[PDB]
């Protein structure tokens, strides 16, 4: 299995749909390595829950929480963490308004080596219970021989790219992690790192982050041959008065680069209502009416969540993925799993006559390119060489009575899976 792409365990589906799936407890298990230290990058944290996910033998090893919380939220997290002597915090600078530290990553230092986990879940119980989430698991990276001269770099430049991603935080606790990474051999890595960090980026720096980073990698490492672009996310930013301000102009331009139909997959109200969680799934799909009403044009692109292939049509998506399938959806030019939702905040927007890329947030994903395996395309695994696309293809268009889930309006005409309504207030 060259991909090491996994879905999270979902409670309440037939065990067969969990056979290849991982829970955070599986990831932190002693079978994965003898744990020495770890760093947990994320957005939302439940500290008490998090510590319980570690096996008892490792619960006392040092843990760094890398978050972007400010003011009261920051003190609240510090409070959550106070009781546990072994936990430190690193607040990621967020100098631009409306930015978040949204990246989900685990750095796991073991006696036997190092593991990097890049994924889509918050460190709270409900993100790992009944949601469709994605995980990339790196191989066990060995420590570089105490007396040898090697970069420990991969053909994909993962080691250096990860270091540059961490370097951008300018944070003392991350420098130690940077030092740990320097000391390991990451050469077996076959994926590309695509990061976002807060900044306004000029000249050659534009290629470093966000959608320009992706455009850059697709230009250098993909080959060109009508192939659609598929985008799949759980949050939607304000994209502009029409499709030509950002979505189809700079954003799609990056995505269609190689060496045109746009499908956007986003849960409808019906998807959420009939889900395993019901309407409360909607708490993690924060599309607000203020944003939606500004951009009714967008919803023509929306397609339903459907994941029969993985038994997860009722497990609402918190994963985010982008890909480039062939016209019959049987193969793909590339696949990306990332924390980046469909927002300018996450991906970048061009400013100052198009000489500046403005990103608001930290995001991180892994791009799977066939060339990194010495292929030209991946065949799509039709039943979750062959890439495990986690939802059904082709995607299904919203019906005429369908609506995009909007989290801050009420739904009171029809009860959900648990006989409940939704009245946010
Ligand atoms: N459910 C908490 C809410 O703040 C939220 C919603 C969506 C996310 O991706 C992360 C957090
Ligand atoms: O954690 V947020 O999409």
């Amino acid at each position: 299995n060259p991909f090491q792409f996994y879905l999270t365990r979902v409670s309440g589906v037939k065990p067969k749909y969990n056979s290849g799936a991982l829970h955070i407890k599986d990831i932190l298990s002693p079978l994965f390595g003898t744990l020495v230290s770890s760093a947990q990058f994320n957005y939302c944290f439940d500290v008490d829950w998090l510590v319980k996910q570690y096996p008892p033998e490792f619960r006392k090893k040092p843990i760094l929480l890398v978050h972007g919380d400010k003011r009261e939220a920051k003190a609240h997290l510090h409070a959550q963490a106070k009781p546990y002597e072994n936990i430190s915090l690193c607040q990621a600078k967020l100098d631009i308004a409306f930015g978040t530290h949204h990246t989900k990553m685990m750095l796991l230092l073991y006696e036997e080596g190092l593991r990097v986990v890049i994924h889509t879940s918050n460190l709270i119980h409900a993100d790992w219970h009944q949601k469709t989430q994605g995980i990339w698991l790196s191989p066990l990276y060995p420590r570089i021989a105490d007396g040898t001269h090697k970069s420990g770099e991969s053909p994909t430049h993962f080691k250096a790219n990860l270091i540059s991603y961490l370097t951008a935080y300018n944070a003392p606790s991350l420098k130690e992690w940077i030092d740990v990474i320097h000391k390991h051999d990451l050469s077996e890595t076959n994926v590309y790192l695509i990061g976002s960090t807060p900044g306004r980026f000029q000249g050659s720096q534009k290629d470093n982050w966000g959608h320009f980073r992706l455009k850059k990698l697709l230009k250098d490492h993909a080959s060109s041959m009508s192939w659609p672009v598929v985008g799949q996310f759980s949050s939607v930013g304000s994209l502009g008065a029409d499709e030509s301000k950002w979505l189809c102009s700079e954003f799609k331009e990056s995505m269609l680069t190689l060496g045109v139909p746009l499908y956007l997959i986003y849960p409808s109200v019906e998807n959420v209502r009939t889900s395993l969680e019901g309407y409360p799934a909607g708490g993690s799909l924060p599309y607000s009416i203020q944003t939606a009403e500004k951009q009714n044009w967008l919803h023509s692109y929306f397609h339903k969540w459907s994941a029969e292939t993985s038994g997860r049509s009722n497990a609402m998506p918190h994963i985010k993925t982008y890909m480039r399938p062939s016209p019959d959806f049987s193969k793909i030019a590339w696949f990306l799993v990332t924390s980046a939702n469909l927002s300018k905040a996450a991906w970048g927007a061009l400013e100052k006559n198009g000489t500046q890329l403005m990103i608001r947030s930290y995001e991180l994903g892994v791009l799977f390119l066939p060339s990194a395996l010495g292929l030209d395309s991946f065949k799509v695994k039709q039943k979750f060489a062959t890439f495990p696309v986690p939802y059904d293809l082709p995607p299904e268009l919203y019906g005429s009575k369908d609506r995009p889930w909007i989290w801050n309006i009420p739904y009171v005409k029809a009860p959900d899976t648990h006989g409940n309504m939704w009245v946010p207030s």
